[PDB]
């Protein structure tokens, strides 16, 4: 391992800061001063630290007090070279946000949300982030009729392309990035995965610097494959961010380190992000950004562990997904299956539909039947890839 | 009830003909004829049949065997009067789409499979139908190697926008809808949701004549909101037919009788196709195509109890549900959570982004803990609902 | 529909005196006095109130403070004539419990958790409750290596046959629910659904005094099916008690109202305890307790009117799966679909194995293709529930 | 890692067997002599071959065709040194048993379907297998009045006690191992999980010669922690077989190659085979049976890659763990977490409930703040299990 700044691992506050209440009990841990945290991460080899506004400072602070705060916090930043790749909002713990932000049924509450959004891009710019995150965690329901579904989306556009607008007006070097969640913690949460919120960004007029920032265990909590949902983001050159964690299975959002969920899932995440695609195209060059929180058990020793251990576990994927693409044995295995194949347009070069359904072996000549003989050869192409992981090749 | 040819109560062939064989057992039915299906289907009320292909006319039949099957068909058609509103292509049960059709990783089944579809536009287009169906149940993989997902998608977007270009091209009053899954038959289906689909269609030349095709079971399948999903295409406008059955869970597809599932989510998809949206917008207005199978273990007395019963349970749903949005408490109640409310746009006609931020009531003013004390009542509302539904108010 | 105390209609202090804090917010009510719960939940028609030690009594209360409180909820209790059938204890929320009650891996915690529930134990029994709830909701793991899963079984052997043997002893009329749960707030839960819960119940030292809880979320959070899971207690004679409350789907434990997730499965559970079993078989007796939380969006208006919704829903329910048994048509579709044939053993009195496999017409010359043709007809009856449920029948 | 026969690796004959034929799809291989399985399993390291009776025997075989299959299959036998470690039964694909075999609601069917056990059980005993296998695949209901619940339960009992009490008759070594499924074939299925099957044994007349058959795909189906289940199943000593696969999900079941699923449950499982429990106790000897299916898009190539993978996948696995707990680092990571410390009972010898409530220091004095200080450091015990699975380490 040994994680350096150039690997680009940055870490949330609230992160290794989550002091342990869940819904059945109390924190078990005491705050951690942010001060420490920078000081700390960096120590541990972090490259940046993200924040949500109310991480940093309170809701109620003073102008004094923010200050106060910006400037020591500022000093350390200073102090360890940690940069501040990106910043986001709360429009969840409050009170006031228990039916949403930007879609609270409550007019009051839609503008209090935005201006306090508006307010926290310019502690972006002034920041130096690049990348503005909006996580919706209060937008939904509990019950179908609760909302108007087509209002509920207008309102969403408004406040998204309000931003925008802002950020254009403005000249900021910034990008807004849009979070999914199925649910927790409404028992529905709109734009519930990647596909929702690309098609949704598809439907705004500032739709050019909004993009998408997935999150391991929230695709992973409809059961979705969380390659399969990054590598369309990246397709559609969308992805502007990732937050990687891990999930064992439908059920609560967990936020276990990275690669203590589904394995295999993030040895091909690593994959996708390192390597790319097999035949050539997009890659993802931003943060690789750690959304976790340490198990409530373990003190703080444990905060530290489960920090060096988000940034181990990514080299560690990595290292073995370099030598299972690198291998001879897996190129070959790789073409016997088709992948190189797929990379090929269906079509030659100029031909037409009418072209190719009056082609006769490609249709009313075609031997199906022996078509269907070939051995893909999935499985061994498998196996090889899990001795790869488990150190065996 | 009594369904009667207005109502727009679509089926598939395959639904009522489907014979019984699952993963660990052999069919429990005889074939059902075509010609008989149709008779039955519009002796109890349907408006129209659907049909894939190879549902009517076999993989090996002849040009001869072709003719011969749709004079027959075309005269029960006529008999009888049912419309064909929906075509669609089998790309899934032979075995040579066992990797897929349009995203096969060989190249010479991708343009069997494309050459399939442009000849069976051309069926589409004699029948009158003015939706054409794209499920494609092979696209995917079991395991996370096995493809290059840009090159996937790459292929995909080739096969649709080939299809929609010939559409295009021979001026055929038709349109495509894609039909999301999230696995089964393969473990992991690309385009596995509504969101991934919508996104999907954004980025094809011929995006303009393309749309979605959602199913019930299928979004509950990743445990989604099927209403919250098919507002969302509606928003997009980019509903352009529906397939409604029952799932129980997350599980195997089931394709039990709409209403047999989820019940008060069935409520509430009935009430969005009814009644649209409770401040005005879009509506959709295509046919009400159920999509289901009926149980193995009853006999054809069964199938036609069962194609009855999806009637039934629309016409019964949708009668509780004008019932529900007519009645003046329910306005009241709709009233109180703010459903109106969340109609009214965020920033006054006019306001720039720059104006709320300076609002000093909007924010710096604001009282969060007075506005955070309002009672939404979203259960009184849910509560009103369930009564309607179960008939009491 | 309006509940009267011969309904035996239940709640516990925690559920109407939820206060709103979850995972990513605070509290969004104010503390409900016991006081004031006990006086509202009486006027609502309740029959009892059921509590967690510290949702009562402070985990520091000095002693005057213990004294007082007792002393205001036996005045309440008093003046009201409120029953208080089931207590518990809370060994989750201090941080001491972070591991687990019982199988804590420190075994001074596991000491100080058994006093706790021995003392609760004495408590339970001057409050006049025939049941002792254990809901082991720390009891589990997040990693499969944190625990030696052998010895956390002996552990809450131990446990639970130690408060059974002090029952035994000082001849308490208390009997012992236990309380499954798959995951939340753990990753895994030991003993996760009723089947595991009753597995275990059998390797007790005391089981005869050990029974059931089950909770309507709890099993369908695994996607089970509550009626069959309560249908298996019933048959071994083995519940005791049940906690109602609605779920929609596998995700967090939402707690809603009872019958404001899925609604069949909650038709069919009324159906269960109020009809009992076609065929004949024990019958629930006990409470029917809901352990619900009143949405977070919801002032305390909002809580009353949830309250209100529980026995409501249920005796909606009860009206509608009392006349669907009393249907004519409905008890000829049970005959036709063989419902009363199940309960024909299937040997015939002084039959034997032997005697079985030697009768040439059970085997040898059994017609197999013909008995497969009938017709069970499963569809129909389900068709037939639905619009009993509906109240369209 | 190469396996041999001392590593007791067993294979279904349905399992390499399988054809290919899905829910939307024929076959895609030819039928698999049993001839050649025999051989081609021996020369693979296998230890043993398991069937169904009519995988090996066709459902209306004559008795001529009967005795030349058995004469071939046990030429094959004698031939390779094969062994037959278990037999079951199918009762499940023929359209007869579409409502279950032993509780369909049809009595003639339930007698034909026990008469044709018990004729399997003198096979069974004829090829010298120790274990009989009973999976009701069709037991269950789609909908839930379909079935009087407590009458299936009885049912069942009647057919498997039944079975049991002939086997004590005719002096067999063989015990029935009782496998549950939640869901597939049928909507819901009787005896869902591990432990439903443990406590439906608990109520039977013949108990002792009853024990489980658990499935790795199976429990995960309902997302339950398949290493807990085999746990508690241990823990009852009532693990007589075990069924090795993967799945990805809570879906239908895949029956991917055991590794191929879920990797650290996987490691976790063989850990607990081969290093039994930390503090000791019962440990597992039988077969490492694999019931997985080659994927439909592989030719016969494929098929013995795959049946390679498992038992490959499982010494892999399997050296990794031994390593694992040898590693000295890991073993006091182990005491430092308390997995030791969970062995020593909470009570000391000869202390009473009595005894314990009144030590003043377990409960009167105990410091519950000073205690829930301890760090147990869950999350580095993981990352050590973690890096021994991925050989880094
Ligand atoms: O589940 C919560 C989300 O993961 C958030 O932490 C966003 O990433 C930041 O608001
Ligand atoms: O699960 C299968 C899909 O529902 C199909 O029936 C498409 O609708 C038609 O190809
Ligand atoms: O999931 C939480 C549980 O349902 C509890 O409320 C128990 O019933 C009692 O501790
Ligand atoms: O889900 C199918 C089951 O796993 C069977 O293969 C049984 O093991 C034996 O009938
Ligand atoms: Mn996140
Ligand atoms: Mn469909
Ligand atoms: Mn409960
Ligand atoms: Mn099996």
């Amino acid at each position: 391992v040994q994680p350096t700044p150039a690997d680009h691992f940055t870490f949330g506050l609230w992160t290794v800061g989550w002091t342990g209440a869940d819904p059945f009990g109390v924190a078990t841990r005491k705050n951690l001063d942010p001060v420490e945290a920078v000081h700390k991460l960096a120590e541990l080899g972090a490259y940046g630290i993200t924040f949500h506004d109310n991480d940093l400072i309170p809701f109620d602070a003073t102008e004094a007090e923010r200050e106060k705060i910006l400037g020591d916090f500022n000093q350390a930043l200073k102090d360890t070279g940690l940069k501040v790749p990106m910043v986001t909002t709360n429009l969840f713990s409050h009170p006031v946000f228990k039916d949403g932000g930007f879609t609270s049924n409550d007019r009051s509450i839609r503008r209090f949300a935005l201006a306090k959004v508006l307010h926290n891009i310019d502690l972006a710019a002034e920041m130096g982030a690049e990348t503005f995150v909006m996580w919706g965690g209060r937008e939904g329901s509990e019950y179908d009729g609760s909302k108007d579904l087509a209002a509920a989306l207008d309102r969403m556009r408004e406040g998204v392309d309000t931003a925008a607008g802002y950020i254009k007006d403005k000249g900021y070097n910034l990008r807004i990035a849009l979070e999914p969640k199925p649910n927790e913690p409404r028992g529905d949460i709109f734009l519930p995965t990647v596909g929702h919120g690309l098609a949704f960004i598809e439907q705004l007029e500032h739709g050019d610097i909004v993009g998408l920032n997935p999150e391991t265990g929230h695709e992973q909590m409809a059961g979705l494959n969380f390659t399969h949902g990054i590598a369309q983001a990246l397709w559609a050159e969308k992805l502007f961010h990732i937050d990687l964690n891990g999930q064992r299975g439908i059920k609560y959002d967990q936020d276990l380190v990275f690669g203590h969920g589904d394995l295999t899932s993030a040895f091909f995440t690593v994959d996708l992000l390192e390597n790319g695609f097999p035949n050539g195209g997009p890659k993802y060059t931003g943060p690789r950004h750690f959304d976790y929180k340490p198990s409530r058990t373990d003190g703080y020793d444990g905060v530290w562990d489960s920090a060096k251990a988000n940034m181990s576990m990514y080299l560690l994927l990595k290292e073995r997904a370099l030598a299972f693409r690198a291998d001879p044995e897996v190129q070959e295995a790789m073409k016997t299956s088709g992948v190189f194949e797929l990379g090929e347009t269906t079509l030659n070069a100029g031909e037409s539909a009418a072209d190719l359904m009056n082609d006769s072996a490609s249709f009313a000549g075609f031997d199906a039947e022996a078509a269907a003989e070939r051995n893909f050869a999935f499985i061994r192409l498998n196996q090889l890839a899990i001795e790869h992981l488990l150190g065996s090749r």
